[PDB]
C-alpha cells in the first residue's frame, strides 16, 4: 500500500512531468538513482525522506505539493520513486 | 466572526471528514475534547494554536490547508473547534 | 493506509448499502460491533478476516467483490469497517 | 424463493448468453437436459451441485461468478436451471 | 489465437500497469522470464498454468480476473505473457 | 477459440444488424442455413469459406470488414455463424 | 523573463485584489513602497526576498501561495512587485 | 437504398414505438402483414403507397411525418415496412 | 382526457401566443367564441373541427401542427379550445 | 393560521390549475360558490368537509392530495377555498 | 387516448419495474394474461378494474400511486396493461 | 420479516418526523408505550392495529400513507412500531 | 397548526443552524431550555414572545426575519421552539 | 412621485397579494375605502400613516416591509395605496 | 475579519451598485469620504454607526439589508466601506 498507493499517487500527479521517470521541463533533473543521487539533497543519508522533503515544498520550476497532498500520501508517492528509481523505471 | 466564521469555514472545508466533530477516516481521532487532549499535541498548552497548526501542515491521511486557507481563516475554524469541542458537538 | 485507504474504498463501494454503517437492503445487518458480532461468521476470533471473507464471497442480497477489488483492498476495507465498528460509526 | 429467486439471478446475469436455455456462443452446449446431461460433469448424481459448481468456476468461454454471486444466489439460480431444463424451457 | 488472441486481452486487461511488460505498481516484480522465474510459484513446472493461476485468483496489489475474464481469455492472455517473456519483450 | 472466439467478434460487429441472426436491412437475406444455402455465393461448397469471403468484401448495403478485422477473427466470426446457422440460432 | 514572467503570474492570481497594486481587502497595506516599507517585514534587507516570503505563506486575510505556486513562478511575481512598487504602478 | 435506406430512417424514427414491428402503444395495430391487411386502409392496393400515406398524414395516437421527413425518406421506410412485414420481421 | 389532456397540449404548444385565450400577434383574433365565430371558418358549423383544421394547418402568422402533433392530440385541443370558449376562460 | 395557512397550501399545490380559482383543464368546473353549489357533492351541507374530500380523494382528472398533505393542511386548504369562494376570488 | 394515455402513464410510471411487462423485482409476478389470470384477485370478472385496484393500493413490494396518478390516469394505464397483456406484450 | 421488514419501511418512510421514536413536529405525542397508550385510539384494544389504521389515515399534522404504501407494508412498520414501543426505543 | 405548522417553517428556516436544538454557530447559545433560560432576555417572562423577539430581529451572528417570515410564521416557529425546548429534543 | 412612485414599489412588492386592492390571502381584509376603514388601526385619523405603520411592521400573514423599503419607498407605496383607495381601485 | 469579512459582504452585496465605491444609481451620492460626509447622516460622529444604519433601512432608492444580513455581517460591512473610504478607494 505503502508503495503501491504511491504509484496512484504518482499517476494524478507526477506523471504528467514525470513520464517514465523523465523530467519534461528540466532534462537533466530526472528521477534515475544516478540523478536523484546527483541532484537531491540528502539522497543517499535518507532517499525516501529527500524525496519527500522535496514533493512538499517544491523547487524552482517545480511546485510543492504540501497543501494538496496529505502527508501519507506524500511518504507513498516518495516511497514509490524510490523503490522504482532502484529498478530503473 | 472569529467563531462565527470559523463555522462557516468548517462546512466548507472540514464537515467531509469531521461530520458533527467525528473522523470517518480514522475513527478513534475525533474533535471531542477527550481525543483533541489525548491525541493533539500541545493542546493542554494553546488549544487554538494546538488545532491551528494541524490544520495548517495536515498529518498523515490529512492534508493540510496552507495555500487554501488564509492564516485567518485557520485561526477562525481552529477556534471553531476548541469553542465547539469545549461544548460538545 | 491500511484503514485510511479502506475508506477510500469504502465510500467508493460499500456507502451505497452501508451509509453510516447501516444496512439498507436487510435492515437488521448493520455494521455495529453489536451485529457484527451477532451475525458475522467467526467476528470473534478474526475480526477483519471475517468482515475480509463476507467481501470477497457476498452473502445473499449482498454481492461479492472478488474479481471488481485487489486483495489489498479488501483487507484495507475490512479493517476500515472493524476500525469504525468498534469506536461506533 | 430457491428457484423463484434464481430466476431473477438468471435473467440478471445469465439470459445474455442463455436466453431461453440456449447458448449463443457455443451452439451445442445447451441448457436443455439433454446436453446438460450429455456435458455437464456429474449432473446424473446431482443435477444442481453439477450446475452449480460450473457457474461457480466457469468453464473455457464461460466465465465463472465466483466472486460476483453470493453461494446462495449461486444455488438459486442453478436450481432454477435444473427446474426449468426439466420442463423443457 | 491463443497467443495471438491473449495479446488483445493483454492490452485491455493488463498493459495499465505492465505495458512493456514491466511493474508499474511494484517495481520488481515484472513480467521477465528472469523475474517470473524468482517469484511465480510453479513457474518452471508449468509456465502457463503458474501465470493463469495468478491472473485467475490476483495477489497483493493485483487484483485477480475470475469473473471478468473467461477461462479461455485467461489461458489465452496467459500463453501470450509466456511467449512474449520467453522472447523478451 | 475459432468459434468461441467469433462469438465476440459477432456481437461486437454484426449483431447490429444481424441480431439473433435476422437481417434487419434486408429482410429476406438472413444468416439461416435456409437462406445462407439460397443467397451465399459458394455456401455448398466451403460454408466457412463463403461467409468468410462475404464478410471480408461487403456486398451491397452490407459493408467488408478488410481493414477493421484481422483475417483471423474473420475466419473465427464466419466459423461462427456457420456453426451458429447449423443449429438454428 | 523573471520580472516579465512575474507580471503573467500577478494577472493570473494577484490582482484580483491587488488591482493596480492597491488591496481591495484591506485598504492601507497596498503594494506602494511607502506602504511596503511601512508594512512588509525585512522589506529594506531584502525586498524581494520578503515579498516572495509573504506570498509564500500568506498573512492574515491573505493566502500563501505554497502549494499552488513553484517556488520559481513565486521568485518571479515578487520580482515584478518589487519593479512595479519601484516606478509606483 | 429504397429498402435499405428506410431500415436507417425507420430506427430513427418508428422504432420508438414499432421496434421489432410492433406497437407499444396500441397492441393489436402492429406492423405483421396481417394486422397491416386488417387495419390499414388500401394495403391491399398499393402496399407501399398505403402504407406512405400512413407515415405522411399519421393517424390517431400516431403523428404524422409530413414535414420532418422528405417524400423520399418517406417512400424509403414505408418500403422497408412492406419488405419487413412480407417476411415476418 | 379528450379535453382534460388538450389542456395539456395546449399549456405546452399554444400558450405562448393564446394565453388566457388571447391573442399576442394578431390582437384582435383571439379565441372567445365572439372571435372564433367571427373569423373562424365554419365555426357555426361544427367548433371542434373547425379549430382542428385550423391547427393542423396554420394560416398566415400562425403554423401548423401537422407534423408536430398527433392527429389524436389536434381534436383534443381542440376540443379544450372550444369547451374554454364556451365558458370565457 | 386555518384559512391563512390554507393560502400558502392552496399556491404551492392547486394554483397550477385553478389560479383565480378558475379550472385551466375543466373550464365550467371552477372554484365558484355557483360552481361549487352546482357540482361539489354535498357542498349545501358541509361546504368545507365537501371540498376536503375533494381533495383528499382526488376526481377525474383532478388527482387527489391523500399522501402528499396532512389532513390539517388540507382542512386548512378547503377552508380557504370556501372562505375565498363566499367573497369571490 | 384510455389506452393511448396509459401508455404514456406507463412508461413515466411502471416501466421501470414492468419494462416489457416482465417485473424486475419480483420475477414471476408479471402482467402476460397468464400471470394476471393467476395472481390478481378478480382478474377474470373485470381485468381493468383488478388492475386498477392494484395500482390504486399497490401490494407487498409494489407501492400504490393514489396520491400520484389522478383516478383518470390510473383508469387509462390499467386500460393499457390490459389491451397490452392480451395480444402479448 | 414482518417486524423485520417494517424496519425498512420506517427507516425510509417514518424516521424524517419520528427519529427514536420521537416526534420532531408535536413533542408530546411520541412513538412510546406510554405515549401511545395515552393518545392513540383503541391501543389498549389491538395495538398494531390501532397503529395501522392511524398510518393508513394520517392525522392532524400527520400525512396518511394509504396510497403510498400497501397494506403489507403498513402492517409491517405498524408492527414494528409496537414491537420497538414495548422495548422502549 | 401553531405549533405544527412551526415545524414547518423550523426545517425550512432555522434548522441549518439549530438542527435538533443545536447551535452549529455558537456553541453554547442551543435553544435548550437550560441556555434558552440562561441567555434569551424575557424567557421567563413570556417564552414564546420572547424567542419570537429574537426571531423578528436577529442578534449577532443571527440574522433576524422580519421580513422574510410573516408575524404569523414567526409565532408559529417561536411557539414550536418553546414547545420543543420543553419536552427536550 | 410620492403617489406615482407608490405605484412602482406596489406592483414590485403588493400586487403579489393586493392585485386590483383584493386580498388573495384574507379574503374579507381588501385595500377598500370601506375595509380600510373597518380593520385598519388609526385610518380615520392619518390614512397614510395607518397604512405606512402596517407595511413596516405586517401584521398576522402579512409581512412587514422593515428592512426590505427605504421609509421613502413606504410612505411613496402608503400614498398611492391611500389614492387609489379613495378613488375605488 | 471585521474589515475582512466586510469585504465579502460587499462584493456579494454592494459591487452591483457600488463597485470601486461609485454610485451606478445616483451618481453624486458615492462612497468616498467626501460624498459619506455631504450626504451621509451623522458620519461625523460615528463613521461606521452611520453607514451601518444606512445599510440596515436603506434610502430612498437603495433598499435595506435588515432581513438578508446579520448585523454582525452588517457591522463588518460599514466597517470596510469607512476603512476603503478612509484610504479612497
Ligand atoms: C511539473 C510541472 C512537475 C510536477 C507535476 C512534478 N514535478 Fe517533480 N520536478 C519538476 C522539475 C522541473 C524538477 C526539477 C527542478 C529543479 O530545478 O531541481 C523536478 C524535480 C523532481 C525531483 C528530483 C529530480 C532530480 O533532481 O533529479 C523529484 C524527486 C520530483 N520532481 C518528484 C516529483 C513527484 C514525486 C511529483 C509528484 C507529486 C512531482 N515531482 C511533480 C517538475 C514537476
Ligand atoms: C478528510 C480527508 C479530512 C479533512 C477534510 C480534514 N481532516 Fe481533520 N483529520 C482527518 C484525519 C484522518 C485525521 C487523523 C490523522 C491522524 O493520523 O492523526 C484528522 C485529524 C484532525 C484533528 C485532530 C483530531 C485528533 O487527533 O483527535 C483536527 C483538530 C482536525 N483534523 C481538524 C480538521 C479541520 C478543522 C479541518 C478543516 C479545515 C480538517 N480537519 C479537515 C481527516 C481530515
Ligand atoms: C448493497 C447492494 C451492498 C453493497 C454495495 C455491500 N453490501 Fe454489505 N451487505 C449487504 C447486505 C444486504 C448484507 C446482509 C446480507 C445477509 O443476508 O447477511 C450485507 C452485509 C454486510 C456485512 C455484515 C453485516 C452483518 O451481518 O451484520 C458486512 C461486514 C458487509 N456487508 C460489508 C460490506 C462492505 C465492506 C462492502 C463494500 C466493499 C459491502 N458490504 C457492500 C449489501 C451490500
Ligand atoms: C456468456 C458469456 C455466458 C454467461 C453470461 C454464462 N454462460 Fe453459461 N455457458 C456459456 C458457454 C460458452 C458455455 C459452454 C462452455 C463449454 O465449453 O462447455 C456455458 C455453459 C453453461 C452450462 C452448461 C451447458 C452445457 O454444457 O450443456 C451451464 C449449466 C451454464 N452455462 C450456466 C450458466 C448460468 C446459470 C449462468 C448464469 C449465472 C451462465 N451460464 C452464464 C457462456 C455463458
Ligand atoms: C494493476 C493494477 C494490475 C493489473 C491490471 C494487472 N496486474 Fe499483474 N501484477 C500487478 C502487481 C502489483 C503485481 C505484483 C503483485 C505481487 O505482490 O506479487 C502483478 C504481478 C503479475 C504477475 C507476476 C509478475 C512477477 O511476480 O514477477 C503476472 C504474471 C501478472 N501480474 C499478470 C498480469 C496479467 C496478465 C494481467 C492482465 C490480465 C495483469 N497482471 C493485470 C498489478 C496488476
Ligand atoms: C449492417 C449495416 C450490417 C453489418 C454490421 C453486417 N452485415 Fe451482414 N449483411 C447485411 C446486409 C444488408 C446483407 C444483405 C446484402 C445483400 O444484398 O446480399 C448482409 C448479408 C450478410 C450475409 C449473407 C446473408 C444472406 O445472404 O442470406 C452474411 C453471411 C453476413 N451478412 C455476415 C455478416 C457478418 C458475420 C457480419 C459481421 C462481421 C456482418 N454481416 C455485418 C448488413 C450488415
Ligand atoms: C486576496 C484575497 C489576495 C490575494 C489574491 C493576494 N493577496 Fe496579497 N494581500 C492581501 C491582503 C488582505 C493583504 C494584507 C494582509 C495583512 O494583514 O497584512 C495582502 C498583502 C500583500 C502584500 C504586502 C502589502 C503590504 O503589507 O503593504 C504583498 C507583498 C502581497 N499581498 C502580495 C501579493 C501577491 C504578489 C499576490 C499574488 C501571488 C497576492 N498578494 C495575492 C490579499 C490578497
Ligand atoms: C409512436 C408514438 C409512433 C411512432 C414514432 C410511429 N408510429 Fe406508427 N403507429 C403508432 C400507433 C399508435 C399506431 C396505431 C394508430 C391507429 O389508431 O391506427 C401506428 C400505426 C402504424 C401503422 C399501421 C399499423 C396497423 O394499422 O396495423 C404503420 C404502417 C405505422 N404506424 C408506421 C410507422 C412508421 C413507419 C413510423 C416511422 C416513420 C411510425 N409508424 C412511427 C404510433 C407511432
Ligand atoms: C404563435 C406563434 C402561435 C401559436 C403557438 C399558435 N397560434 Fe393560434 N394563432 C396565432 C395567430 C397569429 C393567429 C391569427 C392568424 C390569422 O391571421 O387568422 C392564430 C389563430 C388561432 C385561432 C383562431 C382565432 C381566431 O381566428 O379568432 C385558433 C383557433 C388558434 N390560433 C389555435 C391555436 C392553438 C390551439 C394552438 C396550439 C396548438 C395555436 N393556435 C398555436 C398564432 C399562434
Ligand atoms: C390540476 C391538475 C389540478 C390540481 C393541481 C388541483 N385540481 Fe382541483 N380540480 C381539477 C379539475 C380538472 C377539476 C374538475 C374534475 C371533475 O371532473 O369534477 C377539479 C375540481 C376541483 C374542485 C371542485 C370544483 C367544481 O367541481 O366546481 C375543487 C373544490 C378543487 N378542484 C380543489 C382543488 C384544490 C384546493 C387543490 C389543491 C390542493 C386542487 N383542486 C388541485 C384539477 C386540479
Ligand atoms: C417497482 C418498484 C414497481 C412499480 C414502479 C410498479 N410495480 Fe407493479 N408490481 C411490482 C411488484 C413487485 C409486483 C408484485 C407484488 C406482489 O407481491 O404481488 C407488482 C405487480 C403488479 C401487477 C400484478 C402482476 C401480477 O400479479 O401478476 C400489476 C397489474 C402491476 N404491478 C401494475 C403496475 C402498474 C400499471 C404500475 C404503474 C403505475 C406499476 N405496477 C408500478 C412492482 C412495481
Ligand atoms: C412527519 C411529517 C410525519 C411522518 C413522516 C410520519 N408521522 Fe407519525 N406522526 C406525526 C405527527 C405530527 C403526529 C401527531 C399528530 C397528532 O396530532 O396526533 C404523528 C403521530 C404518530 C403516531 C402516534 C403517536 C402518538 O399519538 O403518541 C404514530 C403511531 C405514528 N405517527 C406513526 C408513524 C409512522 C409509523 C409513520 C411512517 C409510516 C409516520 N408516523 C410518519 C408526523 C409524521
Ligand atoms: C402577501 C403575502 C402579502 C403581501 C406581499 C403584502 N400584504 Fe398586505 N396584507 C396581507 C394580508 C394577509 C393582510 C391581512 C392581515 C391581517 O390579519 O390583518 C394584509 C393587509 C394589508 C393591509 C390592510 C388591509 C385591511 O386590513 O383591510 C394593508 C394596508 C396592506 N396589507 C398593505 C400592503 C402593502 C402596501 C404591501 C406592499 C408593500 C403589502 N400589503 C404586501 C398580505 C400581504
Ligand atoms: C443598488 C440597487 C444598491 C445596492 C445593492 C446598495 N446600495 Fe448603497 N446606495 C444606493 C443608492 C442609489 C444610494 C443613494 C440613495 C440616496 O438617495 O441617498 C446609496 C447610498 C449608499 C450609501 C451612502 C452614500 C452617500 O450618501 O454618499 C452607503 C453608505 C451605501 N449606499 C452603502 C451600501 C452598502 C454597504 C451596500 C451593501 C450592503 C449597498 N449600499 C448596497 C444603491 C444601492
Amino acid at each position: 500500500g505503502d508503495v503501491a498507493a504511491g504509484a496512484s499517487v504518482f499517476s494524478a500527479n507526477c506523471a504528467a512531468c514525470h513520464m517514465g521517470g523523465r523530467n519534461v521541463i528540466v532534462a537533466n533533473k530526472t528521477l534515475s538513482k544516478s540523478d536523484l543521487a546527483k541532484y537531491l539533497k540528502g539522497f543517499d543519508d535518507d532517499a525516501v525522506a529527500a524525496v519527500a522533503y522535496q514533493v512538499t515544498n517544491g523547487k524552482n520550476a517545480m511546485p510543492g505539493f504540501n497543501g494538496r497532498l496529505s502527508p501519507k500520501q506524500i511518504e507513498d508517492v516518495a516511497a514509490y520513486v524510490v523503490d522504482q528509481a532502484e529498478k530503473g523505471w
